[PDB]
């Protein structure tokens, strides 16, 4: 298991413009297009992102291209972030993937807001951090995914994703 496989279990693959759990316009492997309510604004963002006239629909290939960019940017954003970098550096390879997953779903900013849990993960207090992470909008809104990520931080192994 690796970051790509993990995220693709959590996000899925859809070749047609669709709405987020949040109601937002997305395509591919969780690539958010716009937070705007117009299908039209989304279509335009889509064509700008791919470099063609897509008419709301992309190929597998195009989806995976978007996915590679998104992953790269998530990692780079962590490395560039003063609050995230030190936690990332402190973690083992598997746990690193759990932080990358949160960033991908919620953005640098959103994760950098989990101050207390970041602190606990740095200290390697795994059980405490897992209880703290659960007390969030994130967990309440997408509990099955949050719980997979959470077990990943708790255990340091890929078991939550074995089932799936």
């Amino acid at each position: 298991m690796n970051i790509f496989e993990m995220l693709r279990i959590d996000e899925g693959l859809r070749l047609k413009i669709y709405k987020d759990t949040e109601g937002y316009y997305t395509i591919g492997i969780g690539h958010l297009l716009t937070k705007s309510p117009s299908l039209n604004a989304a279509k335009s963002e889509l064509d700008k992102a791919i470099g063609r006239n897509c008419n709301g629909v992309i190929t597998k290939d195009e989806a995976e291209k978007l996915f590679n960019q998104d992953v790269d940017a998530a990692v780079r954003g962590i490395l560039r972030n003063a609050k995230l970098k030190p936690v990332y550096d402190s973690l083992d390879a598997v746990r690193r993937c759990a932080l990358i997953n949160m960033v991908f779903q919620m953005g640098e900013t959103g994760v950098a807001g989990f101050t207390n849990s970041l602190r606990m993960l740095q200290q390697k207090r795994w059980d405490e951090a897992a209880v703290n992470l659960a007390k969030s909008r994130w967990y309440n809104q997408t509990p099955n995914r949050a719980k997979r990520v959470i077990t990943t931080f708790r255990t340091g192994a890929w078991d939550a994703y074995k089932n799936l």
